């Protein structure tokens, strides 16, 4: 009997089956409502009929109802299965609330009848995607960024840090930047071409300040874009001062630390021992770590920050984009976890809150 693995993000649902290489079924985690529902690529392309819900938001779930179409949708319609027979992972965020791990767990025993779930933490997941149980994941998606420093397997909940700055606010940034620049871009057709040019041709620059006199002074960092229509904008500084965002959150009012600040920070709240474990083992994951450039810019920033006998290493892996899931994946596969699994007749005797006693 194969587990399905289903990781739920504030921008993009990712589910597939244990043991493939990656998300069969990935779609906007957006439910549209005038059929009854719509979920995903349909709600999106269909949004001028529909009032769109985003049940997921900074990583956790804040409206049941529309989550448990998402999740009908991802059982039925996307994986095509009978959720009855497959035992599910599901994925949360660091520090998600006690009772919405409950609720999750209800909600998959008492609507979906699964035989068997489990509720893991996303950025632990993408540790164990790239081979380690120890090492401090930066996990950066479309709605939220952490820190989640990681030790012998288990998260240090103590020393997670929390931003709320992540790809759907470099999007809007660069629609702002290049509408400065004298184009459109304003509606939510707009915001789509957006996000595109962004996953297409930004890029971290190493020095900022060098970088834009690279830009000021001639076209050498300029791209061209095709839109839809055919008309072809140019895009130049635009390219690094929208993941610079990362570094440097008040380009958009934002009174918060950076990326490598909060890296630092998260590391510095950990026991002396262990730290130097943690510098040697920054994992990057999640779409918004994607920006090449990103590992070397870290790399820098982290030096300039820890003591000079200090060895760092940033692990940028190719699929980070799915980590998490491939995590899920590769967890819910092995012997020694199928102990873990929460059955449908313990939740039967002990109720939703048997996930205390058994995830973790
Ligand atoms: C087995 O298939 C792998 C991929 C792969 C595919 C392929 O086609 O080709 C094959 C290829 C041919 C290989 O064949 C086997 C050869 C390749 O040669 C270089 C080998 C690759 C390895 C897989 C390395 O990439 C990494 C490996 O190296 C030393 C690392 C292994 C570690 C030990 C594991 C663990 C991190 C991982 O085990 C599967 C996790 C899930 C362990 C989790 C635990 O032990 C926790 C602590 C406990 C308790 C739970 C705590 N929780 C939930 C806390 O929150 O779980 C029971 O980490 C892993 O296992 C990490 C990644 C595995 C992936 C992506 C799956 C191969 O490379
Ligand atoms: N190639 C890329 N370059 C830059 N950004 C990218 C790239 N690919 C995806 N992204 C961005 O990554 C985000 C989706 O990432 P991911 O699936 O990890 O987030 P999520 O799980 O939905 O959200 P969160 O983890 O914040 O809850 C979107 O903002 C998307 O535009
Ligand atoms: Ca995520």
């Amino acid at each position: 009997t194969t587990a399905l693995v289903c990781d739920n993000g504030s921008g993009l649902v990712k589910a597939g089956f244990a043991g493939d290489d990656a998300p069969r079924a990935v779609f906007p985690s957006i439910v549209g409502r005038p059929k009854d529902s719509y979920v995903g690529d349909e709600a999106q392309s269909k949004r001028g009929i529909l009032t769109l819900k985003y049940p997921i938001e900074h990583g956790i779930i804040t409206n049941w109802d529309d989550m448990e179409k998402i999740w009908h949708h991802t059982f039925y319609n996307e994986l095509r299965v009978a959720p009855e027979e497959h035992p599910t992972l599901l994925t949360e965020a660091p520090l998600n609330p006690k009772a919405n791990r409950e609720k999750m767990t209800q909600i998959m025993f008492e609507t979906f009848n699964v035989p068997a779930m489990y509720v893991a933490i996303q950025a632990v997941l993408s540790l164990y995607a790239s081979g380690r149980t120890t090492g401090i994941v930066l996990d950066s998606g479309d709605g939220v960024t952490h820190n989640v420093p990681i030790y012998e397997g288990y998260a240090l909940p103590h020393a997670i840090m929390r931003l709320d700055l992540a790809g759907r606010d470099l999007t809007d940034y660069l629609m702002k930047i290049l509408t400065e620049r004298g184009y459109s871009f304003v509606t939510t057709a707009e915001r789509e071409i957006v996000r595109d040019i962004k996953e297409k041709l930004c890029y971290v620059a190493l020095d900022f300040e060098n970088e834009m006199a690279t830009a000021a002074s001639s076209s050498s960092l300029e791209k061209s874009y095709e839109l839809p229509d055919g008309q072809v904008i140019t895009i130049g500084n635009e390219r690094f001062r929208c993941p610079e965002t990362l570094f440097q959150p008040s380009f958009i009012g934002m009174e918060s630390a950076g990326i490598h600040e909060t890296t630092y920070n998260s590391i510095m709240k950990c026991d002396i021992d262990i730290r130097k474990d943690l510098y040697a083992n920054n994992v990057m994951s999640g779409g918004t770590t994607m920006y090449p450039g990103i590992a070397d810019r870290m790399q820098k920033e982290i030096t300039a920050l820890a003591p000079s006998t200090m060895k760092i290493k940033i692990i940028a892996p190719p699929e980070r984009k799915y980590s998490v899931w491939i995590g899920g994946s590769i967890l819910a596969s092995l012997s020694t976890f199928q102990q873990m699994w929460i059955t449908k007749q313990e939740y039967d005797e002990a109720g939703p809150s048997i996930v205390h006693r058994k995830c973790f």
